[PDB]
């Protein structure tokens, strides 16, 4: 093929749109309905046109190269062409970019200020209330901002295949929402907020419990505890401009004591009780002969998937809360014990790279004696807006460490959040436990990486186990549908409902499209996890030391009577 574009020839054997080529030759197309290799196919936003020399208008992001095509990307026609369309989405957006949310990284913004477009009239809504919708626990939609660019649909489509995300007709207008614009709780939705990362403004949101946090922290009698999730660590750094892949969990540490907070502990704590737990129960089962599989049960996007869809393995869950519920339940009792606080003074706040744990902290029966496992839940995205409004200066901030008791983890509690990271971890403690030793090669990097379903050979005990990594929701309905969990006997299962696991949470930091072409999120965020399991002295959940006086002096034995009682959860489906 013999291509001009802009007066240049190239010469391609390549077979790819007209955006694709363009970009990879460093030729500036813009692009809006365009991601995670999909446009709206009905209703496209048509950002991205060209014009063919003999064809006229195309959309450069579904137009093939074809051998003798002369294309101009810059002309006065291609121009004025995306200015009317930039400015026919103005006439049904609330420009009003000063308290927005998205107003440091919006994609529309960006457009806008490149094409110098106005609206024919500003839309300006007295009353938003029929706009938004901020009845679920995990998501809210502002309309307002809503560009009818399909991303959210097609990313619900691409990551979970619910389509719990759908274009509805509303009173004769286009909206998206849920099935029968339900609350997106009560439907097969699975509060992954896949939707919100995949939304270029600000019409997707996480449920805000900033107020929840902000009222505790200044309540005097309140003492508030804050631990975050592995992923924060690798992550919240890309919003205060400081690049990707970097570890900034001394710093986050640090901010966290500035914000007021009145202890600083850590999830992955809560993620070495979690495998203590499970490795536990696990061990227990193989020893019954049953019942397998047993699943994973600490992605609160998989459950919902699981009582959604699959309600007959609810019973195959480990009954081990996840790390966030099990550490709240820990921190309403344990920490009491040896703090001398009043429980019912105890305020416990995670931060988290997801949507859905703010569902599973408000699960009803996620409490005891009327205490809340959880009290509040921020995003990722939340504590860097705590963080900034607090014009607090994240990226010059020294290095603290966590508060011990609840504070300390191992290398296979930092993990958790990549894809495969639960499953290596439940394997070293489980091998150690079943075989009553201190083994020495720990490291299952068979179950790790991006592959979409894993699997993996373990002998325990001199007895063959297989194991499988689920990573993706869509990946689950793959696996369960084509019948390959019947192959052979799966022993034990992770499931993570986020492709590449918590690093890829809905609760993330968003990342520009072009950066995204330039960056592999999900390997450069999982590998700062498995950087500081290398350097860790401690690389067994069961190894860590202010976990096991924790065991020794409270709960006593794990996976057994106390510990049972108190840290376990089940799921239970309808009669
Ligand atoms: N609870 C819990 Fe988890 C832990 O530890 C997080 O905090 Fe995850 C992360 N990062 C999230 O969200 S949940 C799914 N299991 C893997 S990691
Ligand atoms: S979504 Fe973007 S363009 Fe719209 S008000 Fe918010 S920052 Fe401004
Ligand atoms: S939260 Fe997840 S399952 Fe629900 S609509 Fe968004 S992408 Fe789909
Ligand atoms: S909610 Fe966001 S991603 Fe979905 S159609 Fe509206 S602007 Fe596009
Ligand atoms: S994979 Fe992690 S971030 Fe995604 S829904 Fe599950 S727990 Fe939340
Ligand atoms: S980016 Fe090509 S039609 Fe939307
Ligand atoms: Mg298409
Ligand atoms: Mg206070």
């Amino acid at each position: 093929k013999t291509i001009i574009i802009n007066g240049v020839q190239f010469n391609t054997d390549e077979d790819t749109t007209i955006l694709k080529f363009a970009r990879d030759n460093n030729i500036d197309i813009s692009a809006l309905c365009f991601l995670n290799n999909c446009n709206n196919d009905i209703n496209k936003c048509e950002i991205c046109t060209v014009e063919v020399e003999g064809t006229g208008l195309v959309t450069a992001c579904d137009t093939l190269i074809e051998d003798g095509m002369i294309i101009n990307t810059n002309s006065d026609a291609v121009n004025e062409k995306i200015k009317s369309r930039i400015s026919q989405l103005l006439d049904i957006h609330e420009f009003k970019c000063g308290p927005c949310n998205r107003r440091e990284n919006c994609e529309f913004l960006k457009l806008v200020i490149k094409y110098k477009a106005r609206a024919s009239k500003p839309f300006l809504p007295k009353d938003k209330t029929e706009y938004v919708d901020e009845r679920s626990k995990s998501l809210t939609v502002d309309r307002t901002k809503c560009l009818l660019c399909g991303r959210c649909v097609n990313a619900c489509g691409k990551n979970t295949e619910t389509y719990a995300m759908k274009f509805l007709n509303k009173n004769g207008k286009t909206i998206i929402g849920a099935e029968d614009e339900k609350c997106f709780d009560d439907t097969n939705c699975l509060l992954c907020g896949q939707c919100i990362i995949a939304c270029p403004v600000a019409a997707l949101s996480e449920k805000s419990h900033m107020d929840r946090v902000k009222n505790a922290l200044n309540a005097p009698e309140k003492h508030v505890i804050v631990a975050m999730a592995p992923s924060v660590r690798a992550s919240i750094g890309e919003l205060f401009n400081m690049g990707f892949g970097v570890d900034v969990t001394g710093k986050i540490y640090t901010a966290l004591r500035q914000l007021g907070f009145d202890k600083i502990f850590d999830i992955n704590f809560g993620a070495d009780m979690t495998i203590m737990e499970e490795a536990t129960e696990l061990v227990q089962r193989i020893e019954n002969n049953g019942p397998f599989p047993m699943f994973t049960s600490c992605c609160p996007g998989w459950v919902r998937q699981a009582e959604n869809y699959y309600p007959e393995l609810l019973n195959n869950l480990a009954s081990a809360k996840s790390p966030q519920q099990i550490f709240g339940t820990a921190s309403k009792t344990y920490y009491p014990s040896i703090s001398g606080l009043d429980p019912k003074n105890v305020f416990t706040v995670t931060v988290m790279p997801c949507t859905s744990k703010k569902f599973e902290a408000d699960r009803p029966q996620m409490e005891k004696d009327g205490l809340r496992d959880i009290d509040a839940v921020i995003t990722t995205r939340e504590l860097a807006k705590m963080i900034k409004d607090a014009k607090i200066p994240f990226a010059k901030l020294e290095d603290s460490e966590a508060d011990p008791a609840m504070g300390e983890y191992s290398g296979a509690g930092a993990i958790f959040g990549a894809t495969g990271g639960v499953m290596e971890a439940a394997l070293r403690s489980a091998k150690d436990f079943a075989e009553n030793a201190e083994l020495e090669d720990i490291e299952y990097k068979q179950v790790r990486g991006l592959n979409g379903i894993k699997e993996a050979e373990v002998e325990i005990n001199n007895n063959k186990y297989n194991v499988a990594v689920i990573n993706g929701a869509s990946n689950l309905f793959k696996f369960m549908k084509s019948g390959m969990i019947n192959e052979k006997q799966y022993h034990f299962i992770e499931v993570m409902a986020c492709h590449g696991g918590c690093v890829n949470g809905g609760g993330q930091p968003h990342v520009n499209p072009k950066d995204l072409e330039k960056v592999d999120i999900k390997k450069v965020r999982a590998s700062v996890l498995y950087n500081q399991d290398e350097h860790l002295s401690k690389r067994k959940s069961h190894e860590n030391t202010a976990l096991v006086k924790m065991y020794q002096n409270y709960f006593g034995k794990p996976g057994e009577g106390r510990a049972h009682e108190i840290l376990h959860f089940k799921y239970k489906k309808s009669a």
